[PDB]
């Protein structure tokens, strides 16, 4: 088991405002990801229909440094509720992205649509 960290930040290294860093975690089945409240006012919650079938969901409170389990392989699309409209979403890819087509079709409100397009390009082609 590997244990990864995703920081919830107001300002990222690459200039993003309201951002999870890294935006895309590449994990294996059984690994964990812990969210870090480096800046306050953020949360982490799984987006509706943004996980592979039968996967455990999560809905972290504001400033809650929640650790999520990643048993089933696939792409997990999650968001910050306060800043999702500003584009604050992230991805956790577990094993092979089998449900990549399905997660492309979910609801991405506001600037998270452009953020999702950047995330999907990063997973598929690297950049
Ligand atoms: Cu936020």
């Amino acid at each position: 088991m590997e244990e990864y960290r995703v920081e919830m930040l107001n300002k990222a290294a690459d200039g993003r405002v309201m951002a999870f860093e890294p935006a895309v975690i590449r994990a294996q089945p059984g690994d964990t990801v812990t969210f870090v409240a480096k800046d306050k006012g953020h949360n982490s919650a799984l987006m509706k229909g943004g996980a592979p079938e039968g996967a455990e969901t999560w809905k972290g409170k504001i400033n809650e440094e929640i650790t999520v389990t990643l048993s089933k392989p696939g792409v997990y699309m999650y968001q910050c509720a306060p800043h999702v409209g500003m584009g604050m979403i992230g991805a956790i890819v577990v094993g092979e992205p089998a449900n990549l087509e399905a997660v492309k079709g979910i609801k991405y409100p506001g600037k998270s649509k452009a953020a999702a397009e950047k995330i999907f390009a990063e997973i598929e082609s690297g950049g």
